[PDB]
């Protein structure tokens, strides 16, 4: 089946919880497989330490830049970027897991969790799954942001991994 996976985090050292979320690998197989592996670090490099770097109430939450840690960097399993999958699945309302990106085909690492309906993005990035569990600490996210997307808080994946 679809994998599920968690992302644990934290906020200014102490922890919010756990947001589970599916991917939809019988979608978007390559984008899911790739979010996959970042959780479980299991090439080498992914998630585990990085941060929330950009997140904007009444939006979404912006995270998975692990190489910069700052909206700049990040990578796929198969290289810097990769191509957009399809454009199937659409950003419906709060708790869409979508491909953050700089224009079409640059998927890296960057991925972002809506907590709105954010329609104008259909088309433009890749939706690969969504929240299963933990909206509560979707929202605890969202509080921390800012129009600008800085965040006020450290918010920190401590720990991330495969579940089925
Ligand atoms: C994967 C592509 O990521 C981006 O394009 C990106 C990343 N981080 C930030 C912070 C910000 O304020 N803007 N921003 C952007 C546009």
């Amino acid at each position: 089946g679809n994998p599920l996976v968690y992302l644990d985090v934290d906020a200014n050292g102490k922890p919010l919880g756990r947001v589970v979320l599916e991917l939809k690998a019988d979608v978007v197989p390559k984008t899911a497989e790739n979010f996959r592996a970042l959780c479980t670090g299991e090439k080498g490099f992914g998630y585990k330490g990085s941060t929330f770097h950009r997140v904007i109430p009444s939006f979404m939450c912006q995270a998975g830049d692990f190489t910069n840690h700052n909206g700049t960097g990040g990578k796929s399993i198969y290289g810097s970027r990769f191509p957009d999958e399809n454009f199937t699945l659409k950003h419906v309302g709060p708790g869409v897991l979508s491909m953050a990106n700089a224009g079409p085909n640059t998927n890296g690492s960057q991925f972002f969790i809506c907590t709105i309906k954010t329609d104008w993005l259909d088309g433009k990035h890749v939706v690969f799954g969504h929240v299963i569990e933990g909206m509560d600490v979707v929202k605890k996210i969202e509080s921390f942001g800012s129009k600008s997307g800085r965040t006020s808080k450290k918010i920190v994946i401590t720990d991330c991994g495969q579940l089925s």
